[PDB]
RNA sequence: UUCUCCCCGAAAUGUAUUGAGGUACAGCCUCGGAUGUUGACCAUGUCCUGUAGAGCACUCACAAGGCUA
C-alpha cells in the first residue's frame, strides 16, 4: 500500500514539551516561577516534622491460599 | 533558559517548621470525567450578636453643695 499513506491513529502520538524556546509559550523560567527551584533536585516524601511519624504495630510473616470461588 | 497564534488565569493568606528570601498541607489557577442547578444576586420568614450611640443600675474614676464621729 502507500507507505507514504500510512497514518498513525490520531491521538496516540503527542508532541513533547520543548521548554525553553521563546515567549510563544513557557518562556524565561521554564514553568518554574522564579524560585528555590533549581537544577539538582532533592526530595519526594519529606517535610521536617515528618508526620508519617505515627507509631507501628508489627508482624513479620504471612502465607496465603490461591482462591477458587 | 531561544519558534508562533488560540483559551482560561492566579498567589503574596492560614497553620507548621534549628523555621523566617526555604519547604509540607490547605487556600486561590488550569485540564479531563461525573452530577447535573445544588452556585450568584436580591426579597420574605425566622433565629444569633453587644459594636455605634446612650446611660450610671453594678466596678473604677470624678465636679459643687447637704446631713454627719
Ligand atoms: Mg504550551
Ligand atoms: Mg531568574
Ligand atoms: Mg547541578
Ligand atoms: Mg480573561
Ligand atoms: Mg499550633
Ligand atoms: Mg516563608
Ligand atoms: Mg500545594
Ligand atoms: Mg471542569
Ligand atoms: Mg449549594
Ligand atoms: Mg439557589
Ligand atoms: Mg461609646
Amino acid at each position: 500500500m502507500k507507505l507514504h499513506d500510512l497514518k498513525p491513529t490520531p491521538g496516540s502520538r503527542k508532541d513533547r514539551k520543548r521548554v525553553g524556546r521563546g515567549p510563544g509559550g513557557t518562556d524565561k523560567t521554564a514553568g518554574r516561577g522564579h524560585k528555590g527551584q533549581k537544577s539538582r533536585s532533592g526530595a519526594g516524601k519529606g517535610a521536617f516534622f515528618e508526620g508519617g511519624r505515627s507509631r507501628l504495630i508489627a508482624r513479620l510473616p504471612k502465607r496465603g491460599f490461591n482462591n477458587v470461588g
